């Protein structure tokens, strides 16, 4: 499954 984005550190958008 692809990254759920857990906050400003890791959030590639």
């Amino acid at each position: 499954s692809k990254w759920i984005c857990a906050n400003r550190s890791v959030c590639p958008i």
